[PDB]
Formats: structure tokens, sequence, C-alpha cells
């Protein structure tokens, strides 16, 4: 009983619809969950030293030819056309990616250059395969790409590999299969280019202790890939993550800068995503934690409600005071009884219950209990608003004890 | 200069190229600054009582089909097919809009609702007529969608106004004109609608003591329309502000809610847009400020440097504690002459120049030089520090004096 397609429709998060098969509708309380999702990428985006950008939704057919993705995705990319000229819808962001580095002449100053987009990308997946957030047509992926020379592939790989397990962390993700993915049957670039970027994928997970299989034949076409599968509380595998090392797209696009030897060179590419898609990694912390979202993502984070209308101005003054430390807040103000005020607050997992009565009012304190049933007591506002506050920033897991 | 166009490759903001015609690339300077437009407009509406959503970039042509949009503009919409179907790629948000409305059974008791969303639209403009961030193909509105009664149509047209007002006054534009659209020759609905459709227009801007003029006949076939039109310093005129009231949609796509009476009722829907495309938004600031973004909206707010090697642990401390304020920051610790430092960072429109000479870090004091060429003189750090967060929470137009 963690359908996410349930809690879904339940706590009003999203919708989909046969109109747009496999594109998804982000309802008020959804697409709060899926802001601060994005909030807390950039928070390490900011910490891991990356740009963000933003690339067109669409190119021309001719640059995907020259890329090498039409020859490989034709069928599973949209397409449109305008003035005689044909589009697709992007799969991918990368090709976008080194448009802008091409833009304004690049020496080794500049590297590393890690660019990280939310890339609202298309596939056109046979519909029949879709189901609910976890195989999608239209989606958001927590893309990025870091542009350096080939000393600086070990550390940008270990860093991209720092990154993903720093992250799964966050959500309670400790169990992560890892596999290497090598040279695919159809593949662009040399064996000598691939024979380098399998060896170095391999050196990564070796130094960071990683176990790991190879997937032989499995890797991208334009390079090899680390995955990396995590594990939910059923013990269900979500694959996620993946690094990729290229050493053709950025030649077949005609990127380069200035060496320290002042040669002309072309930089290496990292292709990195973390939660795979803003979507699908939402769908699984649904599942996960059954819609009981931990503070941080949760809608809303507090309901302050009084006993009669004796305590209706005291609820409004602390009301705003939570709003003014940042707090995802209501007020329950309604003639109703206090059991049925909780029920339905618990109903829609808000993590914090505050319940003022005539004592709270006195004595300028606050009963807290939590979505779980703990009785907190009566608190000090100051002292809870604070401890709100830490639980929130930290994006802490637990709720207090 | 006031070229947004030349302004944008200077302080690399944005490119454009053929590949994508009249699709914007984002660098990471210039989608600091639309980020920060969207935190803008989100704070307002928090404010003004918006639910944001965010829907998908296609739906089936046949879906648009009845809107009673598809005749007057099926040349420049974008399609694209999957398995027999056909999908367009939305031009406006409104229809998906009215689908979020469509889940769940809504009742008076829901009224008004109010949807915005920053939706990402496509037009195929042809290629001739495009032109920098003001004409192009892809682009995002500040949406939203008002569902609503009648009786409620005028305090709701009336916060929309204050909205508009409120929102241009920060970027200092209080030069408006208002001009309302009425009924045309081809229209929907009876002349009884229309008329209390107009006068609800009209008392609402009386309500906000606003002079206006008509553009007789000019009004949509759905319902009439308020059109507001800013001045820059250039005393240039720009359209950007609607309210469209529309009386056809919800009825077109079956959209209801359950009266007080328990009667099955069609909302009204109000249309509404402040800054209209953002990236022409962006485009207009980017002239009337010819670059010098104010603080709030600077890609970089504050450059720390150094004038020798000696200050250089002193310009990281500084830099960190910026950093640790929320503050867009860079330290310039390159080995070039002071004036070489404030010569560029000048160039770049960097607000602020933090300058830290020996006699700076004796005293645990930072020399403030602006882009204008002003020196503010040596000034405490936690002082300027508590300035500068101030003139950026309130966005102000204004450096300090
Ligand atoms: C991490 C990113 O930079 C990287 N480019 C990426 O998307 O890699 C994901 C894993 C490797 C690549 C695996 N794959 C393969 N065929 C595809 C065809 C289409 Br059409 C689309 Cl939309 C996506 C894919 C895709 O994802
Ligand atoms: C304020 C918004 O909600 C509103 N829908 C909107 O876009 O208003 C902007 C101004 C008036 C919008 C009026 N108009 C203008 N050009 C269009 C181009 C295409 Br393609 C299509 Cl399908 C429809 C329209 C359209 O209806
Ligand atoms: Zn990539
Ligand atoms: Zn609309």
């Amino acid at each position: 009983g963690r359908d996410h397609r349930k809690i879904g429709k339940q706590l009003d998060l999203y919708h989909m619809q046969e109109e747009a098969p496999g594109m998804v509708f982000w309802h008020n309380d959804g697409w709060t969950i899926f802001r601060e999702l994005e909030v807390f990428v950039r928070s390490k985006l900011k910490e891991y030293q990356y740009q963000e950008v933003k690339g067109p939704f669409m190119m021309d057919r001719v640059l995907w030819e020259k890329t090498g993705h039409w020859d490989n995705y034709k069928d599973a990319m949209f397409t449109t056309s305008s003035e005689n000229r044909e589009y697709c819808i992007k799969p991918m962001n990368c090709p976008g990616h080194v448009q802008i580095f091409n833009q304004g002449l690049k020496s080794y100053r500049d590297l590393p250059l890690r660019m990280a987009e939310f890339g609202s990308c298309h596939r056109n997946e046979p519909s029949g395969a879709l189901h609910g957030l976890m195989r999608v047509r239209g989606f958001t992926q927590d893309d990025a790409h870091i542009f350096c020379t080939e000393e600086q592939i070990r550390d940008e790989v270990n860093a991209c590999i720092r990154m993903v397990y720093d992250m799964y962390s966050t959500f309670g993700f400790e169990k992560i299969v890892v596999k290497l993915s090598t040279r695919p049957d159809k593949r662009i670039g040399s064996d000598e280019m691939w024979d380098r970027a399998e060896a170095d994928l391999a050196v990564a997970l070796e130094e960071n202790n990683i176990p790991f299989e190879y997937q032989l034949g499995e890797g991208a076409f334009y390079g090899p890939k680390i995955e990396f599968t995590l594990y939910d509380c059923l013990d269900r595998a979500w694959q996620c993550g993946t690094v990729q090392l290229d050493f053709s797209l950025p030649s077949r696009l005609s990127a380069s800068y200035v060496g320290e030897d002042n040669e002309r060179k072309v930089p290496v590419m990292i292709h990195r995503a973390i939660l795979g898609s803003m979507e699908r990694f939402i769908g699984i912390l649904t599942e996960e934690f059954a819609g009981f979202f931990p503070t941080w993502l949760a809608p809303v984070q507090v309901v302050v409600m009084n006993i009669t209308d004796s305590q209706s101005e005291y609820v409004n003054e602390l009301t705003q005071k939570l709003q003014n430390a940042g707090i995802r807040v209501k007020a329950d103000l309604r003639n109703e009884k206090i059991g049925f005020k909780i029920r339905e607050h618990t109903l829609r997992r808000v993590p914090y219950m505050l319940v003022c009565g005539d004592k709270e009012v006195e004595a300028g304190k606050v009963a807290v209990r939590t979505r779980r049933g703990k009785d907190l007591g009566s608190l000090d506002v100051n002292d809870v608003i604070e401890k709100l506050q830490q639980e929130i920033r930290s994006r802490s897991l637990q709720q207090l004890e």
C-alpha cells in the first residue's frame, strides 16, 4: 500500500491523462515537492561548483545527424518541422551544452567547466510500455557535463562519484549496486578512445572501493557508463545514476580550448545524472516514504489549530511567525473537534500539528503532535520554531523525538 | 549602450543559433537573471494567493481542436506525431490549466481558484520576424488562470490590477498606459454578458484609481480585456500586461463546479500575465538598465579583490562570509593591478567591488567601489554585508550612497 499513483491522487500531487501519454501535470502540492527537490539539487550544484544553464527545446535534425543521435535514436525521437527544416525535440542536453561552451574562446584556466541543467527531454517510448512516473515520455533530467583536460579526468570522475553517494544518502538510500557498461556494437569513436575511457571509469571504481560487474556491450553509443542502482525499503532495484566518459562528441561539435602549452586542444566530456529524472525520482520517493515525505519535502509542513475561537487570534499570530521563519504553514480555525482536525492533517501527511488551547495561549507555548502519533507536549513557541527550522534546513529524515 | 543583443553578448547572458531559431541558449549569468525573476514572481504568487502548477509540453491535437483556437492558430503551432496520433507543442497554458481544474469534483468553496505557471510555450513564428529576446519562438510567460463565479470577477480583476502596478514598480516603471478592449463584431455570449463584463473591468480599474482608454471593438471573441503598456526610461512603449475575461473556454473543455444551490455551474476564467514573455521582459530590462542590473538581479553581485598577494587570505575569508550571507560573490585573486580588476568588473556591471589592501586587512574593514565609479571608502565588513543583504532583500533599484 505505497503506490505512487494512489498517493499522487490522494494527496493531489499530480495526474496524467490519455491526451498526453507519459507526461505529467503537477498540481500545486506535487509541484511544491518538485521545486524543493530542485532547490536541493541546486544546493549541490553550488557545493560541487557547477554552472547552471538552459538550452533550446528543439534543434535542427542536421545537428543531431552530426552528433550521431539521429543514426542511433531516430525512431525514438519526436520531430517537428518549420519552413522546410526538420527539428528534433531534444532527447538529451549534451549537444546544447557544447553549443554554450563553444561561445567565447576557452583556455585551460576555464577547466574544469561543470555545466548543469534541469533538462526537459522527450523520448518517443512505445505507449504500452509507459507506467506511472517510472517510465514516462516527457521528463526533467538532473543533467550536467564537465569539460576538462585528460589529466583532470581522475579528479572529476571521482567528484561525480562522491556527488552520487552524497545525494542518495540524503534520502536514506545506502544500498547501491554499480555496473560498468562497455563498448556497444554500434558506436562512435576509435577503439583507443574506448580503451582509455573504459580504463578510467574502472580505475575510479577501484579507487573508491566500489565493487562492480561489467555489462558488456551496454555502453552508450558515445561512451562507457558507470550505472548506479539504488534499493528502496521493499528491496526493489531502481537504476538512477550514470557517469559517462566521452571523447567523441566534443570533437564532432568542434569544441576546443587553448592549453598551457598554447596548443589548441579538444576537451574531454564527462556526462552525469544522479536522480535520473525529477519525475521518476519523485515517484520512487513517494513509494519509499509512502507519502510521509521528510519535513523539508512536505507540501504543508505545519498546521496550527485552535480548540475554540478563543485561541483564534493566537493561532493566526503563530501561523504568521512560522511563515516568517520560512515554514510552509496553514491555520485550521474550524469549529471541529480536535481529534477530527488532527486526523485530517495526519491523513494529509502533515509532519507537525500545532495545537493551541487556553493553557498554550497563557504560557506563550504550543502543543506539538507528529503525524506518526507522538505527543511532544507543550513547548515554548520559539524553541519549536528553531527546532523545525533546523530539521528543514538540514534536510533531516527524522522528525523531533 | 542600450541594445540588449550587444549587452547580452558582452555580459555573457545568452546566445542564439540558426540550429534553433528563436530559442534561447541561456548561459550561466543570463539564467541567473531568469531564475531571480522567477523567484520575484513566486514571491508575488504567494502574496496574491496563487497556486503554482506545471503542465506537459504537448497534448493531443484532438483536445486543442475543442478549445476554439485551432482554426485561428493552426499555422503557428508546432506539431509532432507518435503512434498515429498528432500532438501540439503548447503555445499557451490555458487548456492545460483547465485539465488540472477538471481533476476532482470542484465546489463553489474552491473558488476563486488561482492557478499560475511559468509556462514553457512555443510558436512557429516566421524566422524573418525573430529578434533577440523580444521576438522568439520559445518563450515562458508569467501566466495564470483564475476560475471564479460571475460575482467574483470584479474583486479578482481588482487584485490583478494591483499586482500589475506592484510588479512594474519594482523595476522602476511608473508610467503605464491602460486600454480596455471592447466587444468585437464576431463574438460569443449575449450582449448582456458583454455589458456586465466590460463594466466589471471598468469598475475594477476605477477601484484602483486608474484612468484608461477604450480600444473599441478589439476584444477577443470570448471576452473583453485590459492591457497594460509600460514606458521605459527612453519613453518607449512596451505592452506587457494582460487581464482577459473568458466566457468560452470553460464550457468548451467541460469545466464545472457544484454551486451553493447544488447546480452544475460553469466557471468564468480570467487569463492574466504581468511581465508577459519573461525572455522579452529580460530584454526590456537589459535596455532599461543599460546592463546595470539592480543588485538583486545582477548575475555577480560582488567581486572581492586584493591589491597584492599579501591580502589573498583576507579576501578568501571575506568571500566566504559573503557566500554564507547568500550573496553572489566571486574572488578576483589574479596578480593584476587593482585598477585593471576594477576596470574589468566595472565593464561587466558588477554592482560592488570590495577592495582589500593592507590598511583594510589591518582594520578588519573593506574599501567599497561601485560600478558607477563611486568610492564609498573603508567600511566595517559586517556593516557592509548587512547593507548588501538589505539592498538585495528589498530588491532596491538604488545602490549604497
Ligand atoms: C547523463 C546524460 O548527460 C546523458 N547524456 C544521458 O542521458 O545518459 C543516460 C544513460 C545513457 C544513454 C541511454 N539512452 C539511450 N537511448 C536513449 C534514446 C532516447 Br530517444 C532518449 Cl530521450 C534517451 C536515451 C538514453 O538515455
Ligand atoms: C495571459 C495568458 O493566459 C493568455 N492565454 C495569453 O497567452 O495571452 C497573451 C496575449 C493574448 C493571446 C492571444 N493569442 C495570441 N497568439 C496566439 C498564438 C497561437 Br500559436 C495560439 Cl494557439 C493562440 C494565440 C492566442 O490566443
Ligand atoms: Zn549527456
Ligand atoms: Zn490563457
